[PDB]
């Protein structure tokens, strides 16, 4: 089965047990999209959609045109939201492929709009609202009011959402959070007034989902929720209990008896104290292992072990100094298992779990199990 | 063409550039390996070694079985050698797709061997010498050069080259790099000594090339400069002109003036003072433009512009403050050009400019540019 020395093992039945921890949080009729966006923050999107078709979730996300068009590409039937910029080149494969689109311009709106119209197809479209993150979205006023009015009347175009996103929500102070929905619902109230219909409505982040109970709305978004790790340490973690399920592994390419006083890698950076045990692995930085770390660590055996030297682009240096029954071939775990997570390295880098988990590179292999079987392999470089 | 909002351009006449000048260090009998690893440190491996096939270099380079395997998969006929750990379930796929593997034990080389055996295939290897970096390699004494006389006379395996690869030859001080060097005098003298051929002998990387004009032997590898890119600041620059292939580019997608004092993305860390003018742009650290940057800048219609609040997944905010005609939909440079080089962007993060030519993700659409014009898209995601 597994060829590479590297590789990403994602275990399918703890994404099934998250989601359906979240399914539990919530009442029969509230929507879940689950956001798949960075390859499914590094798990691989298309496998993971599979998934979450068999389980029957509302809404996709993504970040952009070619990964809702990647879904396609392999035959995924949900609907799928991109969640940002659409460039105007992108729009007629976005329509085509029934990508729905984020708009925050009426500009916008009405070049997708001659654009289906050429194609006789109407193009849907969620609103986003800029309700303080300041990212995207449409200003919370009355021109936006306006302008929304007259985005809905385009034929060619289904307004079927609106949603705004949260700068704050994992912290402790819901402040902001809430005073960034007051905001929503101001844009709720005027549309209503003026008898917009929006069929999907939602304003929830992970964090917010946990959190926050009373903005479920038509739709929640779940994202990092999904893969097993929290938004933060100061969400109320006992709210949903999740497993991650990812392991970033390799194998042991080279052990070897170093003298004392040797350096090891670029720039001699570290030199052994006494007779040391050196393994080197076959991760580097640019599987997404990254250099600027400072204290990485491994575990082998069940043991936690540092990385001496420098990283390289392909390759690292372990120190073994606990005694135990290694060789060449045996598994090592970047993170993943035990003391060795993806928050650790994080907090080393001062960077979020999120990153780490995207920072997987194509080299690496996603390798599926469940039940404790593998299932399938993807690389990303070969047919 | 370009459906994508954010894209990595390379300039094929710049590669072709790098190499002129490389080649016209070297005599008329020292053979150029493309050092490829890492989908061309980046830039694309395919794309790369297309060109390098039509430029004539004699070998190429890579870290993986499946970095070879891709290119062989893609037409790629010239030799190529994966300067890395071979797993033993890779094997009969090396030795089926012309893989030339490195080997540093006789253990590994006998089990090779036994597969060649049975394809009835000759399996081609070089052999490794640890010279000193302390990575993977023999260690050069005496009884390594009895394995390897051992192992040059296994059947299925032809000994084609042996190589070491040096730590320090980035440095002022070559002191290291020729004690590196002499210890692989050991080897190759006791070998010839014993009447092994290798036909191959190998150590330099690209600052051995610049700096060490005596450390040629039949082949020098280059990686770095390749790409236009220098392996230290330390090294003799003069002596070879570069231009840099890569270009990271992204586009305007959201322009607002931003009320004063307004938080700005996650966890609000930045404060608007006065109104500001403020663009969104679609990249983000799941792109590689790292979340870790202190000093994010980014560059645009010819002026340098502040990266402002905490990157997004996908999406940053930039302050322009100088006035310039700008529109939603113009040209964004991360890196590449000017003032904003891969080499700023490194020295920020506390890294190399090497692990920022290979941050970029998948979704990052390569595009080739030729004699200014657009020649390929490729597409990680699609197709």
């Amino acid at each position: 089965k597994i060829t590479v020395p590297t590789w990403a093992e994602i275990n399918l039945d703890n994404l099934r047990f998250n989601l359906n921890n979240i399914k539990n949080l919530l009442e029969e009729d509230i929507k879940i999209c689950g956001v798949i966006k960075a390859d499914a923050y590094g798990h691989g999107a298309v496998e993971v959609a599979k998934l979450l078709e068999k389980e029957k979730v509302d809404y996709l996300a993504v970040a952009r045109t070619a990964e809702g068009i990647e879904l396609r590409q392999n035959g995924i039937t949900l609907p799928i939201l991109n969640l940002g910029y659409t460039p105007d080149e992108a729009f007629e494969d976005s329509i085509k492929n029934k990508i729905t689109m984020t708009v925050y311009s009426l500009e916008t709106a009405q070049k997708i709009n001659e654009i289906a119209k050429s194609l006789g197809e109407k193009a849907c479209v969620h609103v986003k609202i800029d309700s303080g993150m300041t990212r995207i979205g449409f200003q919370p006023n009355e021109e936006s009011v306006q302008e929304i009015i007259e985005l809905n009347k385009l034929e060619y175009i289904d307004l079927e959402g609106m949603f705004t996103h949260f700068a704050t929500a994992d912290e402790v102070s819901k402040e902001y959070t809430y005073k960034q929905a007051n905001n929503y619902k101001f844009m709720s109230d005027k549309l209503d007034e003026a008898g917009v219909k929006i069929a999907i409505k939602h304003v929830s982040n992970s964090a917010a989902i946990m959190d926050c109970p009373d903005l479920r709305l038509n739709m929640v978004r779940a994202g990092i929720i999904l893969y097993g790790h929290y938004p933060s340490d100061d969400v109320f973690k006992d709210r949903l209990e999740l497993r991650p399920a990812m392991k970033l592994k390799s194998k042991i390419g080279h052990i070897k008896q170093v003298e004392p006083g040797v350096g090891i890698s670029y720039g001699l950076t570290y030199t052994t104290t006494g007779k040391e045990t050196i393994a080197t692995v076959p991760i580097g930085y640019a599987d997404g292992f990254t250099r600027i770390q400072k204290n990485p660590k491994v575990l082998i055996k069940g043991e936690v072990f540092d990385v001496v030297g420098r990283i390289c682009m392909d390759q690292i240096m372990v120190r073994i100094d606990k005694d135990i029954d290694i060789k060449v071939g045996d598994e090592v775990i970047l993170f993943g298992e035990g003391e060795v997570t993806a928050e650790r390295i994080a907090k080393d880098l001062g960077t979020i779990n999120y990153e780490v988990l995207c920072m997987i590179s194509r080299r690496v292999d996603r390798v599926y199990m469940e039940n404790n079987e593998l299932v399938q392999i993807n690389s990303y470089l070969l047919k």
